[PDB]
């Protein structure tokens, strides 16, 4: 088998106990992954008897509860977007491809929940054809990652409810045929589509920082150990609090790009010191990482777009150490706190 | 020093508290190896008594406990596991140079016991002469390792009761000198020697894997806290229950080389997803690893052989992950349950 | 022995593992070479116990795996592509002699595979008679190359399974003789059959550029280091991704000679940039390497013909360098993207 | 294309990023230089999802990072000097042409900058007309050359942000008309005009060595990997810290033409071991590199000079080989430390 | 200077820290040479401490650990290997010049060591007189190569603990004057005395095989990175494992001139693929390369010899390519294993 000979689709589930079948699967449903990890694991019970034994006996060793889960890496591009933040968020509102142009809106709600869906890992090569299927999944943790002379990843931690093999002859086998967005359909975010935009104390708008590389996790903290007497399945995946943090990689007293100019006080004149006193003085900033594809027209002057606001965001001292008698770099990391949102323009 | 100036020697020991002398070792106590880290630890005491100083006092600093032990590498070769085999199983059967050519079978058995043995790292030197002596040793992990362009290595870890130098005017000095097998009588086993066979399901008989690698450890779990008052040294390395654990790299979806499909209905289809399918159904299967040297005949036409049978085999999730576009490889993971068995057929 | 006292043969294989017998060798099977550099190397296992001893050991010695393979330069003639082409694409449509007149085309597919072949090198001279058997071979590289003054070339680079020496006497051996075609038969490409033609932007049809030499390689990326426990020998040559690139060499500011003008606009007006241009601005152009015969003829009135198509190609920057007061001359790199087509029109 | 047809120009810029206009060039602006290599590359990026494919594709590739930059040879001359020596070094006090006579002295600063300048390879020929203009572009490197039967060359290593190409049309075009210093006018330093002059240990003045051949590397080491979410073009060419090498051939234990004696001691007697005990014992030596035109006054009695002055310099030890019976030769090596002073007394 | 000008002396040191005085050298010492390379480098360390400086500075750096050696070509003549032999090998037993005639036997031995000597490389010419004097001195490497129409060649790598200089009016100075073997005295080894004799599988004898060159290397690992604080010099030069590899050139499918005939069943007949099987197969082949003087008789009936004995030794692949419709030549490399001897048998 290679990694060429095997499919992913994720396909989202009414409930989470019911696993979509194998013959539900169409045109949306594959994706193109970078690499996937997803297993399940089950847990061995030995008896607490004491007996005179060398080894480990059959007999008295039984099977307890089982994980599902692991991980899947994405080029964000088009469609991997389309089917991906509904999973991630808790509410959308719009459509990608409105033609007015302002995209779909991907929030986390009050008492919002995640929707399930089952991960079908197909397999189909010379030595014959199998899917794993892993039903009850969840999005448990959102990587988007930019790096330069690299594209825009997104890497999923998923935790799912259990794993079971299909294969020719089972009662739910259906033998499936990837279909995929053509080429000339699917397209992807690059390093140098990005802007990162900050603001803070009394600036007038958002300034654009000059950084190297960009991380944002999206953490819903889901329960993954609910299990109950009767079943060796966990019950449910009910997710936590969500907990968005984030880096990204600069230089020691930069100035701004494009916008204002980094300064608490809304003053046209530089500070060295921004971010630090930033972290010092515990201020909130607003952050926003945006994609932007001039070359691809969603409607009549609005281009494809993948913006995600981050409004109150705190700072960590920004790791800004005399390392050598270069330029000092480091990383800023910074959590989230009241919303998020993810407006994604795109046309398919 | 250098590494060809020290010599190991490993003699067995009538009980565990009397040190085998240093004249009694002779042909067969003395084994090639590739790497030792015996050492012995004291343990240093600090009074409590609340004192005013600026840094530790030797006044009120104690040493208690000693621990002594640490690992040893081979090339699993003929004289090497004539020497060691017996000293990690509990029982052995039959003689390895056994004209009718079944060999020695070493084997766990229920209330079994480990041999203990002192072990002797020497240096003779530019320097000087003087041995390391670690009295009351037992092994306490084995691990069987083969690698492609490599040879059979055993790893040893050892536990001892404590560690003591002898020297040149000590009461118990001997001059040894270490006599070795000749280059024509000792043979090792190589990578292209091995087959490791599965068994699983109503297969009929063992079908043959093609593994990249394998590792195959027993684990004695000695007690090696036994302290008491008016002692530094251990009273004891009591053994627990033996782990026997391992693990096989191989591809996604392998058919069997030899034998009969691999298959867990004993069809003559193949089933590519064979030993996730039994991970995933908590299945046991048989394993046997297996070198044998056709150059090297024993009797009138019975080759040198080493046997690792493990019956009843449970493995994990195989560990399948699509990584990129090239050939899915993984590792399996199992755990041995009722016996182990050894068979070496060897001649000297 | 001298180099007309060889022979070289290569012979489809139906499985990677089943070497061709000497006695299939037919008329198509020998092929007239301009070198050969086919070898095997065994690898040699160095016990790591350590010995004192002034130099290696005989006894703690043992040899590993075993790689085979080389290079075999061609003359690109008549009979050659018909044997060759075939082992250097997936898939061919058509027979180079239809009378129609479009040849065979070769080109690669979505999950194709290479076919394994045996090489015998055999020697037949004062000395005796002997060949050299290289088994599971496949094409891992193969350029073709335009020189002035000079023929087609096709250099393959070829990696094996294994080698072994057949001798009279050898349960395999038969005394073959190798037949050729007739003088007459045979007919190669010259440098002043070739042209390139390129296109690119909005130009209309291919223009001719007036290049001096050129090269093509395609690359299977084959991997070469499928090794397991229990045999010296390549377990496959599992082919990774084709990459097909190349060069060729012509002056700065070059103007097509026939066809459009090289207009990225497709205007009749010369553009001095246009290979900058196409290099800085990232466009895709087509290629066309055609060798054409008129003085032979397949059909009632179409020549002997070998396109290369490769549609969709990217240059690196030209390497326009000013060196000298002389005419700037230099060579542009390029990869060729989507597919690779290669027509091959020809009697026998 | 010829060489002839291809004019060179440099033209300082006020700010990195802003390139020169092409209609601002003028007289002092283009250099004859003996060739160039100055060219972009840009970087291809490739998705990593993985796709069953035999080839690259189009539409998974996008385009990456661009670099610029390359070689420039001149041979030093009075107005190449002129232009070049400001883009060298840090600092500059005087003016070459000063009547008094002590030139232009070019130095290396503490927190001193490099000048950013474009550099344009305009093309003018039968073909048509168009320039290659290469914008934030500062020395990286400099090497002056002297060898016997040459006259002394200057060999530029240049980086830039990035290139592009003017063509008539552009909104940046000009028709650029080159103007050059009159034959009677520029003039060049000679290999018989060379002396270089060495002082070590307890010499009181600087004696002159019998030298064949000399280079003296400046290496600002710029740093060409300051890249950003957002730009494809480097965002600056940080100078780190200047490394000024050098090396010189000369003849075994050689006497000095002028000046006192290679004594460490200042005596008068020669030291046949006088460089080989410089580079053993770690001394401190002062060169100097001087070019003088006696036929060229600058001033009432003052001659056209160039003077590289290189106090505290470190030689390797000087490779003085025994290779034969003839004149044992061999090339010193030497690394400056604390400072390098660059004289040009020149007249325009 | 002139190479004529110059002398090199070995002698050898009782402790490998002690140089040998200048005023020890006498007849036997001085040896004729094709060519010197010994130097010595002394090592350079920069302070880490980030300063503002444009260049390097001489108040932060400070000079580190030193190493010496190089290489020297010897013309293998009688004195030369006189000399030589010893410091190449561990064990000498017998005298060249001893009458029976079997010369003096250079061997390596288990535990053995490497002679220590100071190379003195002196200059005494017009300009003056000084000697490098390389102190602790061992030989790393020691290669023989015959070629046709040259002579025996000898090419020594030499490791050294230091160098220094000594000058008249030093402490240890003295005014040397070389003396060396009478023309008549001192004899070489052509090639057309040399004889490459080979013999494997069930060869009753050693047969002469016809080659064109070849080359002997004895590599002795020595470990020149010994160094500790408070020293610059390597505190020792302790040899590792000695490698004898080697080559020779000659045709495919060679007869033998004399002996019996190359067959690995000791049959007459001739195996055209003899070192092809040899390789192919890991058979271990003894060779002898034997250099014959009968002009010059050391005893009553007994020549000038100087023999190298191989026993066991292990061929490469013989590298016999068909380049061209020529004779096919090619090299075939080996490696000795269990032990290498020298018989020198020589009158003085």
């Amino acid at each position: 088998m290679r990694g060429v000979d095997t499919f992913l689709a994720f396909k989202e589930q009414a409930d989470l106990k019911t696993p979509a079948t194998l013959a539900s699967l169409a045109a949306g449903d594959f994706l193109a992954f970078n690499s996937e990890s997803l297993s399940g694991r089950q847990q061995v019970i030995q008896s607490r008897a004491i007996r005179r034994m060398p080894m480990r006996q059959i007999a008295y060793t039984a099977n307890g509860t089982v994980e599902a889960g692991g991980a899947v890496e994405f080029t964000t591009s088009n469609y991997v977007l389309k089917k991906l933040l509904p999973l991630i968020f808790h509410s959308k509102t719009g459509q990608e491809d409105d033609p007015d142009g302002d995209g779909a809106t991907f929030t986390l709600v009050n008492g919002g929940v995640l929707t399930p869906f089952t991960a079908f890992v197909g397999f189909d090569g010379p030595e014959g054809k199998y899917v794993r299927r892993f039903f009850g999944a969840k999005v448990n943790q959102a990587t988007f990652s930019a790096r330069v002379n690299d594209m825009l990843n997104l890497n999923l931690d998923v935790q799912a409810i259990g794993k079971d093999i299909l294969q020719p002859g089972d009662p739910g086998w259906v033998n499936v045929t990837p279909v995929y967005p053509g080429g000339d359909e699917e397209y992807a975010y690059v390093f140098y589509q990005a802007r990162v935009l900050i603001k803070a104390g009394d600036m007038a708008d958002l300034a654009e920082l000059p950084v190297e590389s960009f991380d944002l996790t999206i953490n819903h903290n889901l329960n993954t150990n609910r299990y109950r007497l009767g079943s060796i399945y966990r019950q449910s995946l009910d997710e936590g609090v969500t907990e968005v943090t984030g880096t990204f990689t600069l230089d020691a007293a930069v100035k701004s790009i494009s916008g204002p100019a980094l300064n608490l006080t809304g003053g046209t004149a530089h500070d060295p010191a921004f971010l630090e006193k930033v972290a010092l003085y515990g201020k909130y900033a607003a952050l926003k990482l945006e994609f932007i594809d001039p070359t691809r027209e969603v409607a009549e002057g609005v281009p494809c777009r993948l913006t995600i606001h981050l409004p109150f965001v705190r700072l960590e001292e920004p790791d800004f150490q005399v390392r050598d008698p270069g330029v000092i770099t480091g990383s800023a990391r910074f959590n989230a706190y009241e919303t998020i949102s993810v407006t994604h323009v795109a046309k398919f």
